[PDB]
DNA sequence: TTGTGTTTTATTGGGTCC
DNA sequence: GGACCCAATAAAACACAA
């Protein structure tokens, strides 16, 4: 139960422009993404996983 | 400024790939 | 084959009606 750490805005805006050219990581694209946020390959994986359950959510009103 | 519904991280679990 | 996907869920933190 260890617990969870925001992302600060210069992160977001990493993934955030990722996710608007592609909704699924590739390998090569986890990896720099990455070295640009210092997260963990695993945070971004999950990160991408739960932004397409929030576009899913948002679409649906 | 505050209460609390909403949103954001993070795990767990089932399915495909197979 | 662990690596992917997605659904249900919890807890921390946020957003914004009062």
């Amino acid at each position: 139960r260890k617990k969870r750490i925001p992302y600060s805005k210069g992160q977001l805006r990493e993934l955030e422009r990722e996710y608007a050219a592609n909704k699924f990581i590739t390998k090569d694209k986890r990896r720099k993404i990455s070295a640009a946020t210092s997260l963990s390959e695993r945070q971004i994986t999950i990160w991408f996983q739960n932004r397409r359950v929030k576009e899913k959510k948002v679409l649906a009103k």
